[PDB]
């Protein structure tokens, strides 16, 4: 249920493949920020989730460097997949930018993204 | 550089290899929590970082399932590598557990880990 | 403005008064968790926000102890007030529980709440 | 245990009074960022913690406006006070800057501060 294309509330596109082993691989295209086109993403997910009515834990990372540009930053998403007729991946994220010591307070932004199979 | 064996303030062990094209692969062993032995990790890092003294951005994930146990959770670490005399990786992490929709509020813990090669 | 009765997506009720001095005072009643009835809250907000369309920064805290129960925990909400037709307060929160050294990992939960005066 | 002067690893100064009623009141002076001098802070803490080794839950907010300047931002610290030999207040914080809807992703920074009774 995780493999496929996902869309978040910002208009971004998350293309992922969930491996039989627990591997998450794919590309991410952000609708906002210092980003253009697709970026590599890699992550992990619980490949044997509880069959007791709970989501499937997972996470992935995107370093914002590709053949077109480098934002010198990286974002990690942490959350869970919930299946069904209204599938969704609910996440909280941390976007860290490389900084000088003097600027360490500005290194990490926090937010949340909800992904659905629609849009 | 990033490639090597690191330890955080809890005594956890982070063994990682930084690929030339931005990949991070390795193993993680936590000193605390619902975990035992090593777990697979994968991530990404800026392989062409700025040269103005700024750290190198990076991140990685561990899903807490291995051959011995499964905690039905996953942690992501977001941070940066800083070289020099006392090289370190400063991170903030999010640990999400699979939950019911009703328990979503208890789903994600937040913290911070600092790693050094010592 | 900020003064008023707000509700978030969980059904919790946030009753607040924004003082001319930048203070936030009021009560909070959570629809979920280890809580019952009203709890005291206090916080601060920018009483001279920018005039370029930016939101008004604010934050408040609730320690989860009142005359009826004590959860040995406290939550802080950080966010901004957005005026206009549909006024809203968008927040990210941290819920810290008192813990022993051994349970440090479980000390702080992070989430997000959106409030409106509707309900 | 809580009332008094605290310093974080950045050298910021947190002077607070914990009321018998759960109130936290005081001043905060940041060593970094768009700030100068002292700012008003208000917060709350558990006035009857578990006497079992557990810390004392608490939190406070500073809106970064005072008589000298206004950064149009506010920080909330969430954490717990731990007494004993080496007393500390361990916290995680969220700093939200007022932004337009278009700059939402850049609205909230996250970090951590460890406060001690002895300057860094
Ligand atoms: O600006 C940058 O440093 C690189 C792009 C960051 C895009 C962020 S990642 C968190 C959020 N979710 C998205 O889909 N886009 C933004
Ligand atoms: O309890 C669990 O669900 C799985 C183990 C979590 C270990 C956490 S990950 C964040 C922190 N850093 C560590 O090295 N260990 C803990
Ligand atoms: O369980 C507890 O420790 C005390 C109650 C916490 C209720 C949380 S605070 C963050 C979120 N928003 C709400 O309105 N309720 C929950
Ligand atoms: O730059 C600003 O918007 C206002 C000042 C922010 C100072 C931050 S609050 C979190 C961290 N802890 C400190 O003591 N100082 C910085």
């Amino acid at each position: 249920g995780i493999t496929g294309t996902w869309y978040n509330q910002l208009g971004s596109t998350f293309i992922v493949t969930a491996g039989a082993d627990g591997a998450l691989t794919g590309t991410y295209e952000s609708a906002v920020g210092n980003a253009e086109s697709r970026y590599v993403l890699t992550g992990r997910y619980d490949s044997a989730p509880a069959t007791d009515g709970s989501g499937t834990a997972l996470g992935w990372t995107v370093a914002w460097k590709n053949n077109y540009r480098n934002a010198h930053s990286a974002t990690t998403w942490s959350g869970q997949y919930v299946g069904g007729a209204e599938a969704r991946i609910n996440t909280q994220w941390l976007l860290t930018s490389g900084t000088t010591e003097a600027n360490a307070k500005k290194s990490t932004l926090v937010g949340h993204d909800t992904f659905t199979k629609v849009k």
